[PDB]
């Protein structure tokens, strides 16, 4: 029976059986005062405390969200929709431990993305146990407020700030700075990990002086805040902001009076109005944001990017080969899960109209020209790819390259991946590749499960990949060092050398999609 | 390895056995098919192609490396031997332009590619192309060795080819 | 002496751990370890360091050892905490007494209770912390004696005497791997004779003798010194190599033996200055420079004998490697010592 | 001046020694100190340095002179505290005056009484400390006269005067 007193007071977990070993799971501990009423919408706060013993003994809720119903029944899908109630308070952190209790353990904080619109800390592809059981680190995760609930923005006004939920993961990690030496852990070895927008959010704590000195290392799986779908302008922040009031019959006069009005609706209201606060859409909006608040963000990210301004430290970036893939068969014509999605040039158009909603008419013939003149007019599948590739590069390879890039410029080692193994076990077409999402579960340790329906090769590179993040946290360096395996060498603007994460053989290559990230990063922010 | 390697000292035998075998992982049934292949282009070919050429290089002259990947549409053996030992010379002498004979376009792209990087350097000592947004092909130094891979794709700049095999094949192996 | 030695005088602040063999490695795990690593200042390195194959033991064989411990001295139990609390009635002899048999095969180099990757001292495999430049930053001093091996082979190889000169045979060198490299694959074996067995050349009779000899430092000791102090000066700091090449003039062991491990102990803590006792000249005067240089180390960070015309010993480098040789003639600036037998042990053998 | 000199307006921070001769040594010496080391900034050294061969005294030759002191002022002892006791009733004028002979031959540069390895003031032999970097980090100012020899000449070389110009011969310069 394993008790543990923390600041707020004590709780109890439970213990697991992992691969012949224990760990003991501390689920559920809370970590603000839930934000509801007075509160919703607004910066998270101390947690009180309790007398008595909390048990930490099963998942909490997660926050409010919409659910994809997209395939109801499909696995692929379904596998990302929460798995615990819904509930406006649902600020919650898991802990997991190695037993023994370490003595003076790394901590992997892992942040879940989901868009800012969805996500949750219990999806069993983030399962902690795995990494606590055979890399005898500490894993924590956090709930955060996602959608409007968590990033509603009316600048200036403390009862909507902006950016609430990447200050609820603030207080989190506050939480860990106070209390995990108490289960084991070191204080002073965090490493922040994330994908999606997960990564982006791990991105600007990288930017932020309030985190700055709540972690020590940071991990960027598929994501990095100047993305573009990343960070919401304060521009259509205010637009979406009044567009909801609207919609909620909220608009108002005085701003802490729609504000007040919001604060009333039913959350199934918010939510759902969410889609509407904005005119075209598409696949990938993020509707509410991450905005500069002067708070947590004090200048447009890109310039702190540029002008060296960020914690300095060392950084693991990566992508999946096929990223842009999975948001085809959310509306571009043609394209099915259920089929091999071989389209027509029309269709393609047509697909940069969903995608690039608008969207000069040059802007788009300029993307149809990068990417469609090939080698050669032959292949079926040319259309289809090239949507995907699109997709891909300019949402997050780019992106996260040239982040690294301009990251490394200033100093800090940086280490970037390319993965580019395709999961036995996943349940999309083949057409869809190496997907988003997919790593994850390598990264997790979930292939280290036998019982579970992997290849061997698969073990094999997830007990690999977990080895080179706990080194990454523990030590700053991403290295298998026993096994004869691929050097990771540093990434430099100039030779810019990544390494490639499949079964057979890793290699040291350079300058990954460089055609195309000169298209996105040069030319394409001009149209 | 009895066969391929006559006489041959048992344990130059088992040292290539061990070298060639120990993999990742233990499950494939077509390892010990792959492993012998290799046993067989590395000594034979690779890892002294790769010799010559940075023992060459590092008097001075500038040298080129490639590594041909791929495997002609029409080869008349069966394909788990793969991209075979002497089906380059058809691309480098022009066949596949031969529209009439059944090469894929990807394939007459390849070979249009070679005959024109192989004339440069005859003419230019340097075998670029210039024209068609190219990837340059560096020069092979020791210290980096960068090589350029041909296939229908796209042809990269990677380093080191076979490295720890040809560890084994040059340094160990000519002892036993 | 943290707390206590400035009361006889003492600097906290200038404090050097020196070692032999198995205190050598404590020396460099006390350089990993992160709750020493404030309670020092600088660490020489005698013919030992954790890297060398006896030196650290596995969790695996651990628990092995500890419970076939158990079993030897009717302790099994199925509560751990009972299996010691049952050892520790056990009285002192019984304990030692099992010791030697925790281990199937065991050889003159067995190390049945040593230190483990414990989560305390020692947080993580150290030659992951090792290569990844995780300890202490301060100057190293390293050095090996030549002939480091032999003083284990009249432990239980055939053919091998104190009292004879031990030439022994082509096939008695072939049991002699076999005591040494117990389990030990036979390929494993066959590419050690391999490499230390074709010479320059097949006439002279103790080359079977030599050659074990060699087999039994350059794996144990030398080779692991030596990748100790590369992976450790490519971090950064200054180390300091030497290869001590001088016999005793009172060695007790025959000839054969050469300058055996444990034998430059005495050199260093200045045995020889005293003239009363039947060392020469020449040794004293190696003794006297010696010990000038380790006092130079402690207190400065450099062992330089800087008055007596000496010879200046250079930084070890990864690139050229430099040492220098300690003997009564004259010593010398050498580079890469061992260098194709290491390349054997270091990067070819650990995957036999 | 480290505790006072702040009331007279001075910053104890910015202290620079400076010193000829003897006094230069001692500047020197003060950069090996490390009871010195926190009481100044910086270094001027005129006409000296602690390496002159006439500015640091051995162990050896100490005890020697400090002996033949007690002797010379019939203080020898067997108690050293006790020859101590004794030097310390002694008149001045008398220790003074047997100064220059605790020393069989002298020179018109010796230093019969002058600074040694106390272990305290001193830590070790000061030419080691100088050559293994041991020393206060800061900038000196170094410097030496032209004729710095000739002063010492009218003491004590056959053929040499103030009051004429000195023309020596080879013979008078080897007796010199
Ligand atoms: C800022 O918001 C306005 C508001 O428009 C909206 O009203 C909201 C409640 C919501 O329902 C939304 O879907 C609806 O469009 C946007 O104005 C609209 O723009 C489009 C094309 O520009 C027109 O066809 C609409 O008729 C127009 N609506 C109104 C009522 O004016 C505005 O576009 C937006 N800014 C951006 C850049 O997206
Ligand atoms: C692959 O499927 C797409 C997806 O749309 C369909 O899913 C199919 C399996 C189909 O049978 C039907 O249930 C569903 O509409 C097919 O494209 C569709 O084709 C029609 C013309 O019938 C369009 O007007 C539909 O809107 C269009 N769907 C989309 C997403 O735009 C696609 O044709 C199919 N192609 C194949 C088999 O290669
Ligand atoms: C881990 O220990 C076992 C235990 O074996 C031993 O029992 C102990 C009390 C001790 O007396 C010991 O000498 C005895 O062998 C080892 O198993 C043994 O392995 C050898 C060869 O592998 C066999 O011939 C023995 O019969 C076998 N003994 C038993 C009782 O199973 C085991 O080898 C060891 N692990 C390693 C890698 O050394
Ligand atoms: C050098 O001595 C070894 C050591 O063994 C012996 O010590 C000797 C001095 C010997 O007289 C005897 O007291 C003791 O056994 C000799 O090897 C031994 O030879 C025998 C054959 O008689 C083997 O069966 C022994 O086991 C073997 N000993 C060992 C250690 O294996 C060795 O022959 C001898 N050689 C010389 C004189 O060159
Ligand atoms: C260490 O001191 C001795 C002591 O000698 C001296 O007695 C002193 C009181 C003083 O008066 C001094 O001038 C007198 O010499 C030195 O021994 C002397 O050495 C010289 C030449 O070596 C001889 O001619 C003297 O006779 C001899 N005197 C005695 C009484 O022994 C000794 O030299 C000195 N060490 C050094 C290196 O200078
Ligand atoms: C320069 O003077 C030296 C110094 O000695 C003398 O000082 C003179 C001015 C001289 O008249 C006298 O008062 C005093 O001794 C002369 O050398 C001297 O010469 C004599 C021979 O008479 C030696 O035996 C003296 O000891 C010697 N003195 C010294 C210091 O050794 C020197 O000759 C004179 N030379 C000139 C004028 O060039
Ligand atoms: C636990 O270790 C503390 C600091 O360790 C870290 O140093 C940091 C700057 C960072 O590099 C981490 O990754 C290092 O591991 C130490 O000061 C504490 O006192 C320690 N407490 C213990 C051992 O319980
Ligand atoms: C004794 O000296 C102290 C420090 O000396 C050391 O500086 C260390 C960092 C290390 O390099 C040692 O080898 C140096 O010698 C000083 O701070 C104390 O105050 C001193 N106390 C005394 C003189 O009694
Ligand atoms: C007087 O100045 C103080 C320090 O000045 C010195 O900085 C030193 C490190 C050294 O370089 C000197 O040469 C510099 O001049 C300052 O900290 C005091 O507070 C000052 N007090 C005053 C102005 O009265
Ligand atoms: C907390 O859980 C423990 C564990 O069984 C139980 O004993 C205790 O009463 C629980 N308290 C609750 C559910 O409030
Ligand atoms: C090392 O490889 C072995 C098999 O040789 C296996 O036990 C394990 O997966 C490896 N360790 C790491 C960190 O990859
Ligand atoms: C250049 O590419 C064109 C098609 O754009 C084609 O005519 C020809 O194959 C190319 N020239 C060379 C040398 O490859
Ligand atoms: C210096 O050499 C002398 C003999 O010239 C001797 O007194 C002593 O052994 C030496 N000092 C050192 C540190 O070796
Ligand atoms: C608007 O009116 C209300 C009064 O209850 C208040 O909450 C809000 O701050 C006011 N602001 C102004 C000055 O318009
Ligand atoms: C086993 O039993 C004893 C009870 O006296 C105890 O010392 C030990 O901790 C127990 N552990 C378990 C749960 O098996
Ligand atoms: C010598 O005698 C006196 C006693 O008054 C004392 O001052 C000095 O320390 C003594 N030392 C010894 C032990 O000879
Ligand atoms: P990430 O959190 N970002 C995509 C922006 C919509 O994953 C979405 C599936
Ligand atoms: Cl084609
Ligand atoms: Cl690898
Ligand atoms: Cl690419
Ligand atoms: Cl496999
Ligand atoms: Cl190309
Ligand atoms: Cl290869
Ligand atoms: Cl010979
Ligand atoms: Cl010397
Ligand atoms: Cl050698
Ligand atoms: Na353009
Ligand atoms: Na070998």
């Amino acid at each position: 029976d394993i008790i543990i007193a923390t600041k707020n007071g004590k709780v109890r977990g439970m213990q697991l059986t992992v691969f012949g070993g224990t760990v003991t799971a501390f689920l559920g501990i809370p970590y603000a005062q839930p934000p509801l009423g007075r509160l919703r919408f607004k910066k998270p706060q101390s947690l009180t405390k309790w007398s008595d013993i909390w048990n930490a003994t099963k998942y909490a809720n997660s926050c409010c969200q919409n659910i994809d119903q997209s395939f109801p029944g499909f696995h692929g899908s379904e596998m990302w929709n929460p798995n615990t109630d819904l509930s406006e308070d649902c600020l919650y952190l898991n802990v997991w431990i190695p037993a023994p209790k370490p003595k003076n353990a790394t901590v992997l904080i892992w942040i879940y993305g989901g868009g800012f619109q969805t996500g949750t800390s219990s999806l069993h592809v983030y399962d902690g146990k795995f990494l606590a059981r055979v890399e005898r680190v500490i894993v924590v995760s956090m709930n955060y407020r996602v959608g409007a609930l968590g990033f509603l923005a009316l600048p200036g006004n403390p009862e909507a700030p902006g950016n609430m939920g990447l200050f609820d993961q603030q207080l989190a990690l506050q939480w860990v700075q106070k209390n995990i030496a108490a289960f084991g852990g070191n204080p002073k070895s965090v490493t922040l990990f994330g994908e999606s927008a997960g990564a982006a959010s791990v991105s600007l704590h990288l930017l932020s002086p309030g985190s700055h000195s709540l972690f020590t290392r940071a991990i960027l799986q598929s994501g990095s805040f100047n993305a573009p779908w990343a960070v919401t302008s304060l521009y259509e922040a205010r637009n979406r902001t009044l567009n909801l009031a609207k919609l909620t019959g909220c608009s108002r006069e005085n701003e802490t009076e729609i504000i007040k009005c919001l604060r009333n609706k039913d959350p199934q209201e918010i939510l759902l109005n969410e889609a509407f606060v904005v005119p075209y859409g598409t696949p990938l909006s993020v509707n509410f944001g991450p905005t500069v608040d002067g708070d947590f963000l004090t200048d447009m990210p890109d310039i702190l990017l540029e002008l060296g301004q960020f914690k300095k430290t060392q950084i693991l970036v990566g992508v999946n080969k096929d990223e842009g893939t999975a948001f085809l068969v959310y509306g571009a014509p043609g394209f099915s899960k259920d089929n091999n999605s071989i389209i027509t040039r029309k269709e393609f158009q047509e697909g940069l109209k969903i995608f690039f909603p608008g969207v000069s008419e040059f802007g788009k013939e300029s993307i149809l020209f990068h990417y469609t003149d090939w080698v050669d007019d032959q292949r079926p599948e040319n259309y289809r790819e090239a949507l995907g590739d699109v997709v891909g590069d300019y949402n997050f390879i780019c992106p996260a390259l040239e982040f690294t890039k301009k990251f490394s410029e200033w100093g800090n080692n940086a280490f970037f991946y390319y993965f580019e193994h395709r999961s036995s076990k996943l349940p999309w077409p083949e057409w869809m590749g190496v997907m988003h999402g997919y790593e994850i579960e390598f990264v997790f340790g979930l292939p280290l499960e036998r019982r579970d329906q992997y290849t061997k090769a698969e073990e094999i590179l997830s007990r690999s990949i977990v080895k080179r993040w706990a080194n990454f946290a523990k030590y700053g360096n991403p290295q298998e060092t026993q096994n004869n395996s691929t050097s990771w060498p540093v990434f430099k603007s100039t030779e810019q050398k990544y390494l490639t994460l499949n079964t057979e053989s890793t290699r040291i290559m350079t300058k990954l999609r460089a055609q195309q990230c000169r298209f996105w990063t040069s030319f394409f922010p001009k149209v």
